[PDB]
């Protein structure tokens, strides 16, 4: 394990009632796009490699704008992706393909 | 020694107007770790406190290092395990849909 | 040193998705975003935080654990600076808005 898996799976949510314990709660209805971990932690000069693998029905983005990285992973593909972290600071995960809030954001961590 | 308290939150808003700006038909029920987020060094000991102010009980689990814990509503419950493995793994709840109860993350950097 | 966290307002509404033959029905989402939603520093360091408001209204962003309680005018930029003497993890949230619609994130302090 050289390298960080991750796994981007899709979430179609339709409850209209829950009674749990009797608790409840009505009209539950949520979709979406979640990157599984969310957080990529790593030193600075680090070489990153991100196994994506796409577990959507569709497909899907891995963006990193810091370190140029804007790839697309096909429906049940699974892409290795590179990139030396060669600056510090926290840079956003995203898929340039979805709404961010429907494919939630993550976020890449490059400590000193 | 970490401290996480997991909330719920029941939100439905049809219309509110805020600054000229208005918004309409929000419907959102979620469960949340607060923090989301947890980061150790390669072989340090893990404690996590959990508080589960949900009013159901709710699960918090990290497959890498056998984690899996269902906390009762209202109660709190004390997670220890050695992050004897570096990487990012998901911090799930196994009760609830993944995005209803959102993940977090463990990260244990080298 | 000055990390870059973007705040951004989503109002998603999608009746019908239909992408490379998967449907999808009635999506309504409204949400606002940490962008980035983790900051990662070492105990004893000076933190600051410029924070750049996209959203159309106040904004909050807070971290108990530092004192950093602070609201960011529609559209304005604000740096925020403390020191992370206290190892964690500590929550940033935003106190104008519900949780579940304005996304918390995490300050991670480790040794
Ligand atoms: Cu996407
Ligand atoms: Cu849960
Ligand atoms: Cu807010």
């Amino acid at each position: 394990e050289h390298n960080f898996n991750v796994v981007i799976n899709a979430y179609d949510t339709t409850i209209p009632e829950l009674n749990v314990e009797g608790v409840t709660v009505k009209n539950i209805r949520a979709f979406n796009v979640l990157n599984e971990p969310e957080t990529l932690v790593v030193k600075k000069g680090d070489a990153v490699k991100v196994v994506v693998e796409n577990k959507s029905p569709i497909s899907e983005g891995f963006s990193i704008d810091a370190f140029g990285v804007q790839e697309v992973i096909k429906a049940g593909e699974t892409k290795t992706i590179s990139f030396t972290a060669d600056k510090a600071g926290a840079f956003t995960i995203w898929c340039q393909l979805h709404p961010k809030n429907i494919h939630l954001p993550g976020t890449l961590n490059v400590v000193e």
